[PDB]
RNA sequence: AAUUGAAGAGUUUGAUCAUGGCUCAGAUUGAACGCUGGCGGCAGGCCUAACACAUGCAAGUCGAACGGUAACAGGAAGAAG
């Protein structure tokens, strides 16, 4: 029950004295399929261990959704760094229907038929981070009653 | 009951993030070309030279408008084997 997937792995680089020394970097999402989404990045200098310290990171900091039914619950905007994201509801709307590393992200938070469109930026470490900061400051009627009274 | 509706990716760098262009994945067509080709249904078929046109048809009808008889088939009368 914890879902996990890993959506970018890239080798970046750090040029020191004697040539250059390369290191991978994962960037992975985990959710147990009913709101709790996370996202860890982790970066090692071989594949499966850089994987596993993503994982490792992911599985703490690890994020309240309030969905609906399956689904998002209002239209939210969320942004990151230069990545500006859009989700709409879709009340069953078939199908989750997002960009890459987005399509990760809604699919282990428990939500199964929302409409997205990224916009601006879309790297995928940014992309999410976009997604999260989205389904956090999104809000159920409960919560929308709970503040204004009634 | 009559709008259930939105996906990205590759490429600037030793690597990064951003900006930014280029390019790809879709649908479409009065299409052409290449390879191949069994049947049917429904549609479509000179986008260019509003260039030049052989030949055949594409606008005739009415005698219940009229003088009339060129034919065709009868009618009447005459003459002949």
């Amino acid at each position: 029950e914890l879902q996990e997937k890993l959506i970018a792995v890239n080798r970046v680089s750090k040029t020191v004295k004697g040539g250059r020394i390369f290191s991978f970097t994962a960037l992975t999402v985990v959710g147990d399929g009913n709101g709790r989404v996370g996202f860890g990045y982790g970066k090692a200098r071989e594949v499966p261990a850089a994987i596993q310290k993503a994982m490792e990171k992911a599985r703490r900091n690890m994020i309240n959704v309030a969905l609906n039914n399956g689904t998002l619950q209002h239209p939210v905007k969320g942004v990151h760094t230069g990545s500006r994201v859009f989700m709409q509801p879709a009340s069953e709307g078939t199908g989750i229907i997002a960009g890459g590393a987005m399509r990760a992200v809604l699919e282990v938070a428990g939500v199964h038929n929302v409409l997205a469109k990224a916009y601006g930026s879309t790297n995928p470490i940014n992309v999410v981070r976009a997604t999260i900061d989205g389904l956090e400051n999104m809000n159920s009627p409960e919560m929308v009653a709970a503040k204004r009274g009634k």
